[PDB]
């Protein structure tokens, strides 16, 4: 297929994102190779290189084809692509197993492997559900969390997104009801947990755990919060007997700055979930930790057991390549790293602040965001920043990017230029 | 670098595996080192042996493992282009799957939906199905309706469809959504079973968004046949009440059971239908959803005007990639023929068992195979008898069951057989 013909059989046949068919304003664009932090995108017929500025939706932290990683895959391909998880164990998954168990927050001593990040949220509730099923408290049926939240598509992770702004906003009255605290503020203001502490007071023998997104609060609008909050609620959940379950899909593996957000609290949750960065973004997979108390009592309940068991769990494929991305990623100083990253993004964008159309600037680990007055028009944004040599994908009113850790100081602050300019032109017709 | 006796330790102090406890299962996981062809090589008491894959890993390996034609496919994507985010990007492999697809699939069907699993990819059909009737004015029709004996996953969406005994509702009471289920469909054909059928959805219709089946075949509820004309019923059932029909050929397609979908016996196409399991030939963790233009323009005509679902790995090029491949590989030969020859050395290996005294019945469709016993498998015996004779199966319940990769000699059909005949020996003693 040329990218012409790419282009027919995707306008015919295929479903994009959060999308209609046939109705939407903008076209997707051909990717025909990526490299290291560059995308090769077709524009007006010809190849053009643009930084992947998105890391293609968190997930290529390495970026795209690094030698290590490409040959984990085929190291891995060699010897065994697949088994079946029922009854057969590998050395791919207890080598991931152990890595996980090592570097998560302290206690977290068990891991279920799934194929994806909504499933993982839907596997941390269950667990959950069953531990309390487990304790003979089956009426600890609900979860909680605070407004602003996302946490996948699937219908219980849907549950727990914001209910009133969230993407999932119009399927409140078929979905599970849930227990919501207003949104979290940036900065640390004892009452906001004093009033969190007395809502779940009055829920506490209907819940089963707290549920949130420690930090970083991502497609609910990219709000960062003060690790002091994360404290506050494990003391909370630990009074109260609420489960806590962290939910580090987007924020995990050195993202803001710490391997994990909740190491900013320095705060263990019962369950923690991961994903997108997991693989090093090249195949699907996500993973449940839990730990040994919740599996004990889950194990020595009714049930005796989790029940659940995705067809392709623990996949040896994305097993491999995950092993290689962790250890690469420990294997070099990723802390200096991403604060230099950070450093570039803060210096980068703060001309941004100046803008007519800007409200807001915010930089988290390797995380930079600017926050605009107006939704961001995505038929104005994206050839001006593809103009730029940058593949941007803004969202709502935020044009934001979370850029690969291999990015150069000069790739960064080519990519903060392209967001301000995406900015400039937002304030300007 | 891990031994077998390390992978062991790791595994039971940190793995979970399928529908598992953690440290109270009988039956330890044995170590998988490699996989190649029909074949897997497994460790028993230390030593690396040789054992037919009879489980195709649980419908995945079709073609068998590490197909040379398959590793090539990933290899050559690995080169070039790993992953980018479907968020506003299309690509080759996207293109080239979806035109396959849409081509194959029974007529009708010409819009896709990837997603990472079979489970999610249910949801996105259950959220197509809701969608459209919110697009036609009517959210009234929220309820799903199914047979009994059913399994489409282990999302809470998916749980509420499945058998209740089978997906044990009992620890899920209104947990889960509340579903309309029919009895267990029959084997052989019953027109009183249809009129039933359509007697109860008729008091449903207005609150009922679809009817969901496995055509032809139930996997993991119960492995039963029953006749495909119920799927001619039900195609005319739900046109005349105006409910959706949607088919989970996410265990039945891709030739297994002697058609190309199973829903061919029939000469029926669904309004949506859902792929899995053998997509990729059992690398890579993908699935997908399709449905008619009517359903897809009426979402998108819809006041909410997109359809609410993203997986961070849509479309993920390797999966995407190797499944061209692997339905490619599975077209250009007559995989027809192959079904044939295969159920017939099913059929005659295992006509043995039906005069087991533990054995109640005996059934083959394509290249499945069944022995039904009367009484549960035990694991602990079963599975080293199977080992002894150079086969892995995996017993669930009352069942010894297969579904051998297609590319099984006749020789490795017999192995196949006589170890489940032998396994089926010695339940009843
Ligand atoms: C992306 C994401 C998910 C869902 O992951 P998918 O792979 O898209 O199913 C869940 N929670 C958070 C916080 C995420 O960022
Ligand atoms: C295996 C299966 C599913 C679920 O697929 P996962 O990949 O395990 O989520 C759904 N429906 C049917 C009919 C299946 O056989
Ligand atoms: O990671 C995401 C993201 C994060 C922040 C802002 C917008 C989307 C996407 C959320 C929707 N599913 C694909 C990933
Ligand atoms: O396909 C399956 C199956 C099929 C028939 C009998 C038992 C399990 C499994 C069902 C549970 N998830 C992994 C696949």
């Amino acid at each position: 297929l040329t990218p012409e013909q790419i282009i027919a059989v995707d306008g015919a046949h295929l479903w994009h994102p959060y999308s209609s068919i046939g109705r939407e304003a903008v076209s997707p664009v051909v990717a025909v190779a990526a490299h290291g932090a560059w995308l090769t995108l077709i524009r007006d017929g010809q190849p053009i290189e643009v930084l992947d500025a998105m890391s293609s939706w968190w997930t290529a932290i390495h970026g795209h084809g690094h030698p290590a990683l490409d040959q984990a895959l085929t190291t891995q391909l060699r010897v065994m692509n697949h088994v079946m998880f029922g009854g057969l164990t590998h050395e791919p998954a207890a080598r991931l197993a152990k890595l996980l168990v090592d570097i998560t927050p302290a206690g977290l001593d068990t891991v279920f492997f799934s194929d994806s990040g909504s499933v993982s949220v839907e596997v941390a509730a269950k667990m959950a559900l069953q531990y309390w099923r487990g304790r003979g408290l089956p009426g600890k049926r609900r979860l909680m969390t605070w407004r602003g939240g996302y946490h996948g598509d699937t219908f219980l992770a849907m549950s727990i997104c914001d209910p009133h702004g969230g993407m999932h906003s119009l399927w409140t009255d078929v979905l599970a009801a849930q227990v919501f605290a207003p949104q979290v503020p940036r900065d640390y203001d004892p009452a906001y947990s004093a009033a969190f502490e007395a809502q779940l007071a009055q829920h506490a023998g209907e819940l089963a755990a707290v549920v949130v997104e420690p930090v970083v609060q991502g497609a609910g609008g990219m709000r960062f919060h003060d690790p002091r909050y994360l404290h506050d609620l494990r003391d909370i959940c630990r009074r109260y007997e609420v489960l806590l379950i962290f939910d580090e899909i987007a924020t995990g593996f050195g993202r803001t700055g710490a391997l994990f957000a909740a190491d900013h609290a320095g705060v263990s949750p019962d369950i923690m979930c991961v994903g997108k960065a997991l693989t090093g973004g090249y195949l699907s997979l996500a993973a449940t930790l839990c730990t040994a108390d919740v599996a004990h009592t889950i194990s020595a309940g009714a049930a005796g057991a989790l029940m659940h068991g995705p067809t392709f769990m623990a996949n040896p494929l994305a097993c491999a390549v995950s092993v290689a991305s962790v250890e690469l990623l420990l294997g070099q100083d990723w802390r200096t790293r991403i604060t230099e990253l950070a450093a570039g993004l803060t210096a980068g964008l703060d001309t941004a602040r100046a803008l007519p159309a800007v409200t807001d600037v915010r930089v988290c680990g390797a995380i930079g965001v600017i926050e605009c007055d107006r939704p961001v028009d995505l038929a104005v944004a994206t050839p001006a920043a593809l103009d730029r040599g940058v593949w941007l994908r803004p969202f709502r009113n935020l044009v934001y990017a979370m850029p690969p850790y291999i990015c150069t100081p000069a790739e960064i602050t080519q990519i903060t230029s392209a967001m301000v300019e995406v900015a400039r032109l937002v304030g300007s017709l």
